[PDB]
C-alpha cells in the first residue's frame, strides 16, 4: 500500500521531466558554475536581444507574459498526467488549471532563481535583481516579491521528484471558486498529500517537518499571486502604452 | 502501432480542448434541431412579428439590429477560436507575428465550419440554440442584407453530409489554422511539421470513426477550398455595406482581421 504511493511519485517525476526542459537540478548547475549572457544594466539588454528572441520596462514585461504562456500549456500537459484528473467534469479541470498555473509558475520560477537573478530562455540568459529593481515603477517591484518568496522556498532544498508531487497537489485544491464536484478533487489529492508526505521522509530522512514546512509555503504563494493580480490592474488602469495589436490582446 | 497510439493522444487532447473551447457542440445543435426533445425546443423567427415576440422570448433598422447582432457573436467566436488554438500543441512556441497571421486568415473558414454544425437546409440555431431563424427570413432581408447568409447555407447542406462528429471538427479546425500558404509568414517549415501532425492525427480519426466512408479524409481537404471561396464573397459584401451604409459601425478587431485580407 505505501508501494502504490512510490509509483505515484516515480509516474509524476517522470511526467515532470517530460513536461519541462529546464529542470532545478539544470538550474542549479547553472547557477552556481557553456556559461549563460548576463543582463545587468540597459547596454547588457540591448545586446541581449540578438539572443533574447517600444520602452524598455513595457517590452521586458510583455515578453515574460509570452513566455507565461508557452508554461501555461507545458502544466496543463502535467496535469492531465496526474492519476484521476482528466476523469473529473471538464469545467472543474478548467477551474483548477485557471486559478492553479500561477501558483504553479512562482513555485517553477524559484527553481530559476537565486538572491542574485533569474534564468531566463531556457538557461541561455540570467537578468540580474538589482536590474529589475531598478526599471521605472510600477515595473520595479514587479520580480522583487518573487525573488523575496523564491530565497525563502530554496531554503528548503526540494528535488524534482518533490517538487513534481508538489505541484500536482496545488492542482488538485478542492478550495477554487466554482468546483461542481469537490470530493474526487479533495480525494485525489489526499493520494498526492500521502505520497509527497513519504516521498519528503524517504529523500530527506534528516529535514524535520519538511512537508509541514512545504504545505505552510502555500500562504506565501497565495499571496504572491493576488499582489501580481492587484499590479496588473495598476498597470491596465495607467497604462496608454500597454495596447498590443488586438489578437495579441486576445491571446494574453 | 506506438506511432498510430500518439495520434490517438494528440486527437483526445484536440477534442478536450474543443469540449471546453466552444459552448455549443454540434452534438447539442444536432439534439436541438431533430427536434427530439421537450427542454431544448427553439422559438423560431420567420417573420418580423416572430422576431418582435422573439425579443422577449429569447435572453433602429431589422436587417441592421441582425447584423449587428452576428457581429457582436462573431468577436465572441474569434475569442473562443483563439482560446483553442492556444490548445493546439506548438502553437504558442510559435513567432508572434505568426500566430496573428495563422489568426487572422484561419478565425472566419473556422467560424464558418462551425456554423454548419448549428444549421440544417430550413435555417439556423441562434443565441446559444434557444431561438431558430429560418433560412427563407433571413434570403427576404433587404439588399444588399438578403445574401450574407445564404452562401454559408450552401455550404453548409454539403459539408453536413459528410456527417463529421466533434471529435473529427476538433482536429480539422486545428488543421486549418496552422496552414504554412497563408500570406507574410515569417517561418512557414515549424507550421507545415504541426499540420503534418495534426493531418496524421485527422486520416487516423477519419478511418476508425467512419470505417465506410470512403476517401472522407480527401473529401473533407477539398471542402477547404469552400471555405476559402465563402470568405471572398463575404468581405466583398462587407465593402459593398461600408459604402452603403456609413452609418454602421464594424468592429476593430473584425476590421484587423479584413486588412489587407488578400
Ligand atoms: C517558470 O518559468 C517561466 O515561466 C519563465 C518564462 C520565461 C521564459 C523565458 C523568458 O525570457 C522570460 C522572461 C523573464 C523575465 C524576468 C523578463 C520568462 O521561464 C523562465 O526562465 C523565467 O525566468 C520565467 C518567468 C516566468 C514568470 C515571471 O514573472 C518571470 C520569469
Ligand atoms: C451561434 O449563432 C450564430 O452563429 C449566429 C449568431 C447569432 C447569435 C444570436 C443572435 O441573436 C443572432 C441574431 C441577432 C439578433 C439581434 C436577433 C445571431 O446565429 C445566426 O443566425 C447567425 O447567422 C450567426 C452568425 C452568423 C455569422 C457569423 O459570422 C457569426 C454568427
Amino acid at each position: 500500500e505505501s508501494a502504490d504511493l512510490r509509483a505515484l511519485a516515480k509516474h509524476l517525476y517522470d511526467s515532470y521531466i517530460k513536461s519541462f526542459p529546464l529542470t532545478k537540478a539544470k538550474a542549479r548547475a547553472i547557477l552556481t558554475g557553456k556559461s549563460p549572457f548576463v543582463i545587468y544594466d540597459m547596454n547588457s539588454l540591448m545586446m541581449g536581444e540578438d539572443k533574447i528572441k517600444k520602452e524598455v520596462a513595457i517590452r521586458i514585461f510583455q515578453g515574460c507574459q509570452f513566455r507565461s504562456v508557452e508554461a501555461v500549456q507545458e502544466i496543463t500537459e502535467y496535469a492531465k498526467s496526474i492519476p484521476g484528473f482528466v476523469n473529473l467534469d471538464l469545467n472543474d479541470q478548467v477551474t483548477l488549471l485557471k486559478y492553479g498555473v500561477h501558483e504553479i509558475i512562482y513555485t517553477m520560477l524559484a527553481s530559476l532563481m537565486n538572491k542574485d537573478g533569474v534564468l531566463i530562455s531556457e538557461g541561455q540568459g540570467f537578468m540580474t535583481r538589482e536590474f529589475l529593481k531598478s526599471l521605472r515603477k510600477p515595473f520595479g517591484d514587479f520580480m522583487e516579491p518573487k525573488f523575496e518568496f523564491a530565497v525563502k522556498f530554496n531554503a528548503l532544498e526540494l528535488d524534482d521528484s518533490d517538487l513534481a508531487i508538489f505541484i500536482a497537489v496545488i492542482i488538485l485544491s478542492g478550495d477554487r471558486p466554482g468546483l461542481l464536484n469537490v470530493k474526487p478533487i479533495e480525494d485525489i489529492q489526499d493520494n498526492l498529500l500521502q505520497a509527497l508526505e513519504l516521498q519528503l521522509k524517504l529523500n530527506h530522512p534528516e529535514s524535520s517537518q519538511l512537508f509541514a514546512k512545504l504545505l505552510q509555503k502555500m500562504t506565501d504563494l497565495r499571496q504572491i499571486v493576488t499582489e501580481h493580480v492587484q499590479l496588473l490592474q495598476v498597470i491596465k488602469k495607467t497604462e496608454t502604452d500597454m495596447s498590443l495589436h488586438p489578437l495579441l490582446q486576445e491571446i494574453y
